[PDB]
């Protein structure tokens, strides 16, 4: 079995923990993607609900590699902010890996689901945003100090416990890092794949990914959540985004979107890595805002 190592311990395959498939049952598809279906499930030998990511069965070694790598991956962390794996059920066809349930979903369609509109709704407030990016950071603090790059921090690769009052949200998508550390390089993808608007100049023009790197994207992050889930870089392609940020062009505030917030935001896009904050200090900020009454009694656009 190819092994996985972190912070400072090797695995494999062996280490993760195997369900018994007779164990497991699928409730419901949960919006499945291009390649492999995610589900509701549930395992009981008081039953453990789940989410389930299959393998197609119709896939090459290559693909099956690398479906192993995530299960490795995500099953070495260990921390609230990153989503737990629960196990994993490789010995059945299709493959599984058990994950922890994200009943709210996606970051990226929570906010555009449930961002203030002209009727039912306008639940949500500016300290549930500052909580998911606070909630975010932490996560990344680890990573950071584990010294492990995710590569693709963005509000599609994040995922909220539930959709109410006390959602937690967390690090749930490690496909990039994981294609990186099986290939070296974006393998799989190409130049239309890459997640360009996320992307700081050292990462887009020379390759260098550093936790620098990280904090760039999550700046992107912290944009897309204050947006209330809008496309970054909105007007632009790309490749406009590529020549616009090179160029020093940066993101102007979301809508009502506190002075502070912004601060943090233009930090993390510092044309040099050297001056972007690490994610101590992006904590610190964000607990900060936080702290702010007139941050948070910042009332959020009503679509």
């Amino acid at each position: 079995n190819p092994n996985y190592c972190f912070a400072g311990k090797t695995s494999s395959i062996s280490d993760l923990k195997e369900v018994p498939r007779k164990n497991i049952t699928l409730i419901r598809g949960l919006g499945h993607g291009a390649f492999g279906e995610v589900y509701e499930g549930q395992v009981s030998g008081s039953p453990l609900q789940v989410a389930v990511k299959t393998l197609p069965e119709v896939c090459s070694e290559q693909d099956e590699l690398d479906f192993l790598m995530e299960a490795l991956i995500i099953s070495k962390f260990n921390h609230q902010n990153i989503v737990r794996c629960i196990g994993v059920s490789l010995q059945s066809l299709p493959r599984f890996i058990l994950l922890e349930l994200m009943a709210g979903g996606d970051l990226k369609s929570f906010l555009r689901e449930t961002r203030p509109r002209p009727s039912q709704p306008s639940s949500l407030a500016m300290l549930d945003l500052l909580h998911v990016a606070r909630d975010i950071a932490c996560g990344c603090q680890y990573l950071e100090e584990n010294h492990f790059i995710h590569r693709d921090i963005a509000a599609r690769n994040c995922l909220l416990t539930c959709p109410g009052p006390g959602r937690v949200a967390k690090i749930g998508d490690f496909g990039m890092a994981r294609d990186i550390y099986r290939a070296g390089y974006y393998r799989k993808g190409g130049c239309a794949m890459l997640p360009v608007k996320w992307m700081p100049p050292e990462a887009f023009m020379e390759g260098i990914f550093t936790s620098k790197t990280d904090t760039w994207s999550f700046g992107v992050l912290l944009w897309e959540i204050f947006s209330l889930g809008y496309m970054p870089y909105p007007s632009k392609s790309n490749q406009e985004v590529l020549e616009f940020v090179t160029s020093g062009g940066r993101m102007d505030p979301p809508k009502n979107c506190p002075g502070p917030v912004y601060r943090i935001m233009t930090q993390c896009w510092q044309h040099q890595p050297e001056d972007r904050p690490n994610f101590a200090i992006i904590l610190e900020r964000i607990e900060y805002c936080t702290q702010d009454p007139d941050v948070i009694n910042t009332a959020l656009p009503i679509e």
